[PDB]
């Protein structure tokens, strides 16, 4: 009978959760060892342990059928059982899972091992993306140099893994269907527990799209003045290599040439950080201080003892893309970051520490609940703090911004700078998953895979490659998350919801009042606010114990993902920018790109 079984089920779940945590700890250690030290031996070890855990997950999913869990009274017990039925890749046959693992590591290791030759010195061929190539992309204003590095990188990080990527799509699809999802798109979207989630994002994106068009138009205008009309056309998509980022996902690195008021201050604290003798250790210590200042949890000793916060100086290959790690014990949390002393890197430190804080806040939950309310929540935490860290208000407090006058023009410069990171990213993030969803769903024939990628980048972002690409090239895997099989919609969601969190945290901190000119949203600093911290504790401690609208409700009483907050933040910029574009007769929109030959 059901009453007695539900008691037994509760006991079954308690033990199983603890067992899953312990088994996952072993897989995580091997995955950490591989990411920190790419070798054939470490690859073998990572993939063999994963195969072993997958085998156990299969047994668990099979064992859930022995319980009448759908009949139970407790929503909590039913939710835990449901989490256990979802196998993901573990649903694949033993041999298929092993092949998928070998395929994934082949792609991630290819990306991590990419080396190019120096533009000026064809004998020096040991430039890696991080930091060598990225330094050039961000700093060089030589369009031919930029285009050289773009082509070299994309050819090696992208085209080189086409066949592996094809097999990955096949096995991802097979796995999804064994879980009775239509494709991997539906498997990923299941994490958001909302059958209208795609439409919700389309609607929010449509509301912000006109603002993006205005920013795009103004940036293109300013780039024409710098590079000339031979490099940048008035009516065409922007050549992406000019945007200060390898993937044109954020444009803040070219702020010095596109800033609204060039005679007024533009915040760039990198030089002051170096001047004051900042180190990676100091940057992480300052992030820790920000969290502890809000009455949130201090970084444990394991973090300091075990984290990797600088690129290793021996000859080893590693994954340098920044990552935060939960080892599912108590207080064993780690970051691996190839940290550099720059402003943007200071934001990245706070982003990664946001993941760490989430791990610490929910470590008391049963294993299945030790994850974000949805994947976007996990990405948003640290970015909320980064928004405060980026303010002139905060940067003056820590002595990184000196002799700053916050007049009307300086404010527009700062809002524009933020928008180059926050608004610009939205169409980029949407296209990363729109692309993969289309391949997962079988909507694009293999013969059209590369130009389907550039078509999307054109349609949504109005950017294009520096050189003509074709189906001989395969450019998508040149982005880390595509080579490493990391869902990207989490970042689009994050960039929307982080403004909901920021706005509410600021109101709570007494730092934002829409009717008080002295308290604008774009200069809010939540440092030292226990009130803002209280809201974070309330939400993060839930982990995934409840559907995400309940986690949002715990923070600020709202239950809906909304574009209201991000639009509110950038409203003063929108008004100024629309007028500035009219004043300067700026062309808005773009013709279809000619840079991908079918
Ligand atoms: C994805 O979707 C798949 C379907 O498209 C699904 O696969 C199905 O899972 C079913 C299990 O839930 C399974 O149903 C069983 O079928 C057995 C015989 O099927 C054979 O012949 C079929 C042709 O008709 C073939 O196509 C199959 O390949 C099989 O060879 C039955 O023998 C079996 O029955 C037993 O179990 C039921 C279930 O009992 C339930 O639980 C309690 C038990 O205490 C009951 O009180 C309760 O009422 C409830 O019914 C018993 O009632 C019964 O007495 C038997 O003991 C069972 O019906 C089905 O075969 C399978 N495939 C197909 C094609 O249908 C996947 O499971 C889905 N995957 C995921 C991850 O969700
Ligand atoms: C990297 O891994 C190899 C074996 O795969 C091991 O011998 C070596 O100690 C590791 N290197 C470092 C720097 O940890
Ligand atoms: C700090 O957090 C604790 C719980 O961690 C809470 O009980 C306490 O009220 C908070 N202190 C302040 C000043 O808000
Ligand atoms: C550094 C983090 C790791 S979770 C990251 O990958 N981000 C943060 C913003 C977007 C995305 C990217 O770099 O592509
Ligand atoms: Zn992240």
């Amino acid at each position: 009978a059901l009453v007695k079984e539900e008691i037994q089920a509760k006991e079954y779940l308690e033990n199983l959760n603890k067992e899953l945590a312990k088994r996952t700890n072993v897989e995580t250690e091997a995955a950490w060892a591989y990411g920190s030290n790419i070798t054939d031996e470490n690859e073998k070890k990572k993939n063999e342990i994963s195969a072993e855990l997958a085998k156990f997950m299969k047994e668990v999913a099979s064992d859930t059928t022995k319980f009448q869990w759908r009949s139970y009274q407790s929503e909590d017990l039913k939710r835990q059982f449901k989490a256990l039925t979802k196998l993901g890749y573990a649903a694949l046959p033993e041999d298929d899972y092993a092949e998928l693992l070998d395929t994934l590591s082949a792609m991630e290791s290819n990306f991590a091992k990419v080396k190019v030759c120096d533009y000026k010195d064809s004998t020096k061929c040991d430039l890696a993306l991080d930091p060598e190539i990225e330094e050039v992309i961000s700093k060089s204003r030589d369009h031919e140099e930029l285009a050289y590095y773009w082509r070299e990188f994309y050819d090696k990080a992208g085209t080189a893994v086409r066949s592996q990527f094809e097999r990955y799509v096949e096995l991802n699809t097979k796995a999804a269907k064994l879980n009775n999802f239509t494709s991997g798109a539906e498997a990923w979207l299941d994490e958001y527990e909302d059958d209208t989630f795609e439409q919700q994002l389309e609607d929010i994106f449509a509301d912000i799209r006109p603002l993006y068009q205005q920013i795009h138009g103004y940036v293109r205008f300013r780039l024409r003045k710098h590079y000339g009309d031979a490099v940048v056309s008035e009516t065409g998509p922007i050549p992406m290599h000019l945007l200060g980022n390898m993937w044109a996902q954020q444009w803040s690195e070219i702020a010095d040439i596109v800033s609204p008021f060039p005679e007024k201050p533009l915040v760039d604290v990198s030089a002051e950080m170096e001047k004051q003798g900042y180190t990676p250790l100091k940057m992480f210590q300052m992030g820790d201080d920000f969290f502890t200042s809000m009455n949130l949890t201090k970084l444990p000793q394991d973090f300091w003892d075990k984290s990797i916060i600088e690129k290793p100086t021996d000859g080893r290959d590693l994954v340098c893309h920044a990552s935060a790690w939960d080892f599912y014990l108590t207080d064993d949390v780690r970051i691996k970051q190839c940290t550099r002393v720059t402003q943007d890197q200071l934001f990245t430190v706070h982003h990664e520490l946001g993941h760490i804080q989430y791990f610490l806040q929910y470590q008391h939950q049963p294993f299945v609940y030790r994850t974000g309310a949805n994947p976007g929540f996990h990405e948003a935490v640290g970015d909320v703090l980064s928004l405060s860290v980026s303010t002139p208000k905060h940067l003056e407090k820590i002595g990184l911004l000196k002799d700053y006058v916050r007049d009307d023009e300086a404010r527009i410069n700062q809002l524009f700078l933020t928008a180059l990171d926050k608004i610009v990213f939205l169409p980029f993030a949407f296209t990363m998953d729109k692309y993969r969803w289309s391949l997962f769903r079988g909507e694009v024939d293999k013969a059209n895979w590369n130009c389907a990628f550039w078509k999307l980048r054109d349609e949504y972002s109005g950017i294009e490659p520096p050189v003509v690409r074709s189906e001989k090239d395969f450019d998508a895997p040149a982005k880390y998350h595509i080579s490493a099989d990391v869902e990207y919609l989490r970042y689009l969601v994050s960039f929307i919801i982080q403004f909901q969190f920021y706005k509410s945290a600021c109101i709570k901190a007494g730092q934002y009042d829409p009717d008080n000119v002295e308290l604008p949203l774009d200069n809010c600093d939540i440092y030292g606010s226990a009130a803002a911290g209280a809201a974070f504790h309330n939400m993060l401690s839930m982990g995934a114990s409840k559907p995400w609208p309940d986690a949002l409700e715990a923070f600020n009483g709202e239950r809906i993902m909304s574009g209201k907050a991000i639009a509110e933040y950038f409203e003063p910029l929108r008004v100024w920018l629309e007028a500035e574009n009219i004043k300067n007769n700026v062309h808005i929109g773009w013709t279809t790109s000619n840079k991908c030959v079918s």
